[PDB]
């Protein structure tokens, strides 16, 4: 099944459409700074990353719809070192036919949802789950 496209804003004002990612996976992020699953999770993510980046798996974690104030402190709260984008009216969240909080969609390098992942995730899965998406 095809992802949904859609375009928004990461923390730092840079337009970010999810189609000009094709070619790579994308863990594709819905969450909001009241989810205790993300105040784990998150520090995961960002260690995975740091080795998942260079194969080619990109992270977007999609906040829905809380102030860029309150974002930017839970990412400096749990070391995010991923784009985060703000999904201010909470379309892509709709697109996405999002709930519960966090959901997580798998996208391959075709753009593909290979997963959606709902429920707690450890750091191992984490790591399994960007391999499964990973171009290489």
């Amino acid at each position: 099944s095809d992802a949904p496209n859609f375009v928004l804003e990461d923390t730092n004002g840079k337009r970010i459409e999810l189609s000009d990612l094709k070619g790579k996976g994308v863990f594709l992020n819905f969450w909001g700074t009241w989810c205790e699953p993300c105040k784990k999770e998150f520090p995961y993510m960002a260690n995975q990353y740091k080795h998942f980046k260079s194969q080619g798996v990109e992270i977007v974690a999609v906040n829905v719809g809380e102030s860029k104030i309150a974002v930017h402190n839970f990412m400096k709260s749990y070391g995010v070192n991923f784009p985060v984008v703000l999904d201010t009216d909470r379309q892509v969240l709709d697109a996405y036919d999002v709930s519960p909080l966090p959901t997580t969609f798998l996208i391959n390098p075709e753009g593909k949802v290979v997963k959606v992942v709902t429920g707690t995730m450890t750091e191992s899965m984490i790591h399994d789950y960007m391999n499964l998406i990973k171009p290489g």
